[PDB]
């Protein structure tokens, strides 16, 4: 593509994680860097996502893929009108497809419920994170 901004002094790409908490800015720079973003959606109204956060921050697998991608940690409204207008169940993980949209093609065997926010979904979250991410670098 055309030269956007040359690197100098320090901070080359700054594409890791996101650093700042802003839904629109996160998704925006993701598309700008042609890199998919994974929106981690929490809630305060149920068992504090801090409990889940502990195991999340403890799971190497989840961090490894997320550090190479975007993680949009949002904690506000259990059923926000943007992701859950009609209400289905509290999320845990979400993913924005390169086409700036979402793809619900995830199916599974009945391990311990296929959709939860409780630390139980941490093993699934791993395999689900892969299916949700689908393509890593287009080539692979």
């Amino acid at each position: 593509i055309d030269p956007f901004t040359p690197q100098t002094l320090s901070r080359g790409w700054g594409d890791q994680l996101i650093w700042t908490q802003t839904y629109e800015a996160a998704l925006y720079k993701s598309k700008t860097s042609n890199k998919p973003l994974m929106i981690i959606h929490h809630l305060d109204e149920c068992p504090h996502s801090q409990a889940l956060k502990k195991v999340f921050a403890e799971n190497k697998e989840i961090q490894k893929l997320a550090e190479q991608f975007v993680l949009l940690n949002l904690v506000y409204e259990t059923t926000d009108k943007h992701l859950s207008p009609d209400g289905q169940y509290v999320p845990r993980i979400m993913f924005v497809d390169p086409s700036l949209t979402v793809r619900a093609d995830i199916t599974g065997r009945y391990s311990n419920r296929l959709y939860a926010y409780e630390p139980a979904d941490t093993a699934l979250l791993l395999d689900n994170m892969k299916k949700a991410l689908k393509l890593l670098k287009t080539e692979l």
